[PDB]
């Protein structure tokens, strides 16, 4: 029998969460971007909050296998920027508070012995240091050359 | 100015609470549904759940142009089926409520005079009538072929 | 001069009755069957409605160049099925009355020596005899396979 | 349950009945023209005929989607021109017709609350005055360049 | 033995010679037609004398068959119109007669059980009803818009 | 009879005379914008105004449909910037000026039973508002990264 | 019903048991001329053969559609040729026979009312004149040119 670990189902369902929530954020960020004429950082922003369903499709996929239910009646909490700056950081804090589900869950894993699963998380965590290197990066730049230059760079002309 | 009627944001705020609600449904509908060998309408329940994808994206976009905030933090309770014609029973009990809030929303906007607003639930009205159609069509099927033929039928054989 | 024999016009039109009425029953039968779920039977269904469209023109046509006047005014009787086996069964009765005014029809053209309108009926006769043939292997199917499996056959599944 | 209004459902089928009207009204009008050597006119108008066939369709599919059952077993009064202009003006006559009972139509879908109804007798009324304002042109044309210029600018030369 | 019936080789012969007459005739047509400047017409004359052209082949061919001798050696008296008009009307009387030699030929053909020939002058026969419909048209439509828009109709301008 | 509401064509008119009105801004607008450099901007407003020239045909159309006359004699106050902030809103004051007149226009039509032009206003206010939306965008941009670099980015660099 | 007349299906199975004999005699001789060596006479022969085939399959259709039983279990005596010109004739004789056969067929279909079938033999009937004149000319011409030489026309060369 394949029913998995009751310990590691509940994290799968915590990841989800978290999942659930940062799509979210990541959507309404881009059409608030959108809304305030930075139309190539609310493009960058679409494909994180797609990328973040990819993620949560596997993790459904991981809990039924496993012969658990997921949890998609609720959303983690949501922080909604209200200027540029203030989107790049909510959505930072959102993947520090991912990185660290993530670690606890594949040592949670790991001592269980659901070693498929560890892996999941695994890859998860590099993937969310990698959206943590993107956005540190470009909050730097904003830092260096100003936030007014920082917005112009990411806006379209108004003929695209 | 262009600031939207507080009581048509909270029709589109509902209208979105429901969309989410049902992106959330379908998913899962076509997780489980693969998992217990119904390939074929599993794939058909992905692309009922992508399609209210997009029309949370357009309701989204009409909230923050009328100078709203739209709410994603809450997702609207869901049905979740354990076997086929619950699957497409909870889906339709979905489809129905939706096509009551939308008719209520179309009026409440037709009555205050925002009729580009009144334009975008007519528009979800006839999509969701156009999903009520298919699901009672199944339906029906699966009754009068009954519903393990129901169930060889939409899914596929092994070598795919 | 080519007006032709008054008896002769009577029985174009009498044929042109009968055709109207098969293009409105399989027509609807073909609306009902799809919304019974019977996709690929509604396809041929529509496909035996446009064929007797066809007929219909070419009746109309021969009427015309003998100085006659079609009547469209008025349609034969239909018989609606209200399931698959029905449906299959008004259209035998169709094709039989309609084989049995045709044959009678190049009766009386060949007696008053109308011989292209004789091969007109002739052509009209073979085609029925093919549609019962097809109608008639299809009943005995359902009855060899059953109902449940003849409607399941004619079903598609729900991702087309 | 999508069980349609009965007045709804009434109106409807008074619609289907001056749809199958003009489907053969226009079919016989192509033909009678062809015979009178009017070769362009009548292409114009089989083409009318095939438009108000998707008409009837339409009204079918909805019929039958809101649980009624669609009349086709009679046709409504026929107008049957015996020269160019007749022909134009039995036409222009049954659209007239057509329009002020979509009109009728949308208005009672409209108090009844069946807005996805009203929205298919507003296309259907958009259409019937898009043939509307083709007739009136012609004829207006037929006119003021007389009867026997508009009959020879509808005809084919005699190798074509 | 394959000899045929001597009245039927005489039946094929008198088609015949009706069928070289009317070669004869519509050719003559088109060169005089094209000498009056109405070179639409005169291409449709053309394409007449060549079907007809093919018929005397076949006819020929027939008699051969049934071990008969063609007769060549004399054509039927040729009707020569001076007008559009007369020429339409001169080809319409020969096809008329032609139909009449073709209906009796085809009894003949029956009542001494040569089923064979009677089946080509059946197709002789369709195919001059085919040439009386597209005469007795023209000539309708001559009629309604007058010989001198007939005629420029019929024409092309002087670059071509 | 199609002659309409002399009401409704007052409306038609009165939409017309804006929409010529905007024509004319639009394209002052974008020779203003192209001399002072910004190049970018300029073509958006070029694309801007040929748009607005498809609305005026589109009235123009009605109004004769409708029997009426188009008044294309006089054209609605044009409001010209000198800045680039001036333009965005003046072209913006405008637009909400035509927003206001197709609301007030919907519903006179609607009241007056005329249903197909209350459809060509309602088509209007959706356009309108979607030039709406671009232009309140662009104004947030301006406002948020300074004039300076607005116009920055929406000039190009001299060899192009 | 479509049952058919026990006289008609008779005929069929005759016509049957002729081309049943006429295939294998066309097959067989088709094998002896290639080797002798006329291997172009050969390769016409296997086609005459395989256009027999396609014959007795029409009538075996035909039999069953009539609900009657087709009888392959006995073949008509073949006529087998020893050089060329005994070949030519044993198979004329044989498309004499076929011919005399489907002549009273098409008689009694005719006179029983079975129009369609009657239709089937006119069309065997066509076809053999059609197999009898290619014979006939074909001997013809090994009489003018004599057997040695007719030979060595419908021989190949050693290399193919
Ligand atoms: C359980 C929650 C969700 C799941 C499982 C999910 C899953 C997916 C997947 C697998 C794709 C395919 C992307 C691709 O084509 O590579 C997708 C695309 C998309 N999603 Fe989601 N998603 C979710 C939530 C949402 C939400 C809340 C929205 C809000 C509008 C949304 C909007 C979209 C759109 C617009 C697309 C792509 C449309 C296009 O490419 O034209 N999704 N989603
Ligand atoms: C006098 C009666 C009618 C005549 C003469 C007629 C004739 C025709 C003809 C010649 C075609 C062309 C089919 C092709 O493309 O090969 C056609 C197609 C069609 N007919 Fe009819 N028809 C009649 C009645 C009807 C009715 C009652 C309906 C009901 C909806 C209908 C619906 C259609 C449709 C949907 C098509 C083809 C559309 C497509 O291919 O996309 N017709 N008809
Ligand atoms: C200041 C006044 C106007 C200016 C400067 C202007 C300028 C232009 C230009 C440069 C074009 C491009 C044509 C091309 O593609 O070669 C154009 C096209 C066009 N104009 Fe105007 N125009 C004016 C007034 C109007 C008016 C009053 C109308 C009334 C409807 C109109 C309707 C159109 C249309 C429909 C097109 C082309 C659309 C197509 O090609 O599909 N214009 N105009």
């Amino acid at each position: 029998s394949m029913k998995g670990e009751p310990k590691v189902i509940e994290r799968l369902n915590e990841a989800l969460l978290l999942e659930l929530g940062a799509v979210n954020q990541y959507w309404l960020h881009y059409r608030l971007l959108n809304d305030w004429g930075y139309t190539r950082l609310a493009k960058k922003e679409r494909e994180e909050s797609i990328e973040e369903m990819h993620h949560a499709d596997k993790l459904i996929d991981r809990i039924i296998f496993l012969e658990g239910f997921p949890n998609l009646q609720t959303v983690s909490p949501l922080r909604i920027g209200q200027n540029v700056k203030e989107v790049l950081e909510a959505d930072l804090k959102g993947e520090y508070d991912a990185r660290a589900s993530y670690k606890e869950s594949r040592e949670i894993c790991d001592k269980l012995g659901d070693y498929v699963s560890k892996q999941l998380f695994d890859e998860l965590l590099a993937d969310e240091e990698g959206h943590i290197d993107f956005l540190e990066t470009q909050l730097d730049l904003l830092a260096k050359i100003g936030g007014e230059r920082y917005g112009q760079l990411n806006a379209a002309p108004a003929d695209e």
